[PDB]
């Protein structure tokens, strides 16, 4: 089944809008991208930029990952992102999320020139 590159797109890419339109953005996308199937993923970020622009981040500023790995990369420019984070009332299989809009640099782990993990924002 899924390649790590394709898992990145599915979990993290919404190029269909420049910002989260409303507060129920996360409830709808966390479900429709299969991040609540087996359990509610606690936190997840959506990037509102071209696939081309996010892929390019792999050849921008080389940085350390939270775990101390050295294959992480930070965008030269801030990007439009939505942070998704489970509410206190959330319980599998009824997973509920807080939506938060932000313009921040994305830090991604790359493999064979492609984004394969979303690590942090600054």
């Amino acid at each position: 089944k899924e390649t790590a590159a394709a898992k990145f797109e599915r979990q993290h890419m919404d190029s269909s809008t420049s910002a989260a339109s409303s507060s129920n953005y996360c409830n709808q996308m966390m479900k429709s991208r299969n991040l609540t199937k087996d359990r509610c993923k606690p936190v997840n970020t959506f990037v509102h930029e071209s696939l081309a622009d996010v892929q390019a981040v792999c050849s921008q500023k080389n940085v350390a990952c939270k775990n101390g790995q050295t294959n992480c990369y930070q965008s030269y420019s801030t990007m439009s992102i939505t942070d998704c984070r489970e509410t206190g009332s959330s319980k599998y299989p009824n997973c509920a999320y807080k939506t938060t809009q932000a313009n921040k640099h994305i830090i991604v782990a790359c493999e064979n020139q492609a984004p394969v993990h979303f690590d942090a924002s600054v």
